[PDB]
């Protein structure tokens, strides 16, 4: 139970194409301009192809957790989780870190940054 | 109106000796041994020598803050101090820091370790 093709009112049309396992891998829009995904072993998404040739790729955890994720160009942005599961920290380009504490519910205490200020 | 000697009930004395200026600058047990301190221009102690020449130094800040005690060794502990007058931060002879985080009328809200349990 997939949706192949979506139409609008007006008579414009979406096109969509799978993979024999059902995972998303190509969307096309009234345009014509095209989207393009691959997805992973497990079905998580690691690298979108956008129109003019554009991409951005992923990396992800065991759990099912996003660990890197890096844009057109060659800048990360990284994440760090604690034992319970949560986003322990959060790193970006430059190297700044951002860190949280929780509490054993996962309830949010406290939310701290590199300079010092929480 | 500064007392120069002190008895005990068994008879027993102490001595005290003092600065032109009224600072404590040395003091005699009853068994003879002298304990020598020296008082920096504002009258904070800046020097202990106990018995044995065992020396302790220090260093303090002009708002009346101490900001390095040294053991009989060259072993420094170090604080921080904040905006508003409250320890900061507290370093130890290994570089370890231990971080508080207080209100605006200077009660405690979170401690925090290098190791990063708060």
């Amino acid at each position: 139970s997939l949706p192949q093709t979506l139409t609008d009112p007006a008579g414009e049309s979406w096109h969509l194409r799978y993979d024999p396992r059902g995972n998303c891998i190509a969307e096309v829009d009234p345009l014509g301009q095209v989207t393009q995904y691959r997805h992973d072993a497990h079905g998580q998404v690691v690298e979108i192809i956008d129109a003019a040739g554009r991409s951005r790729k992923m990396r992800w955890n065991s759990s099912g957790q996003l660990l890197e994720h890096l844009d057109c160009s060659g800048y990360p942005t990284r994440f760090e989780y604690d034992r319970r599961g949560n986003v322990k920290a959060i790193i970006d380009a430059l190297g700044e870190h951002t860190r949280f504490h929780y509490d054993c519910q996962g309830r949010l205490l406290s939310s701290q940054l590199a300079d010092g200020r929480a």
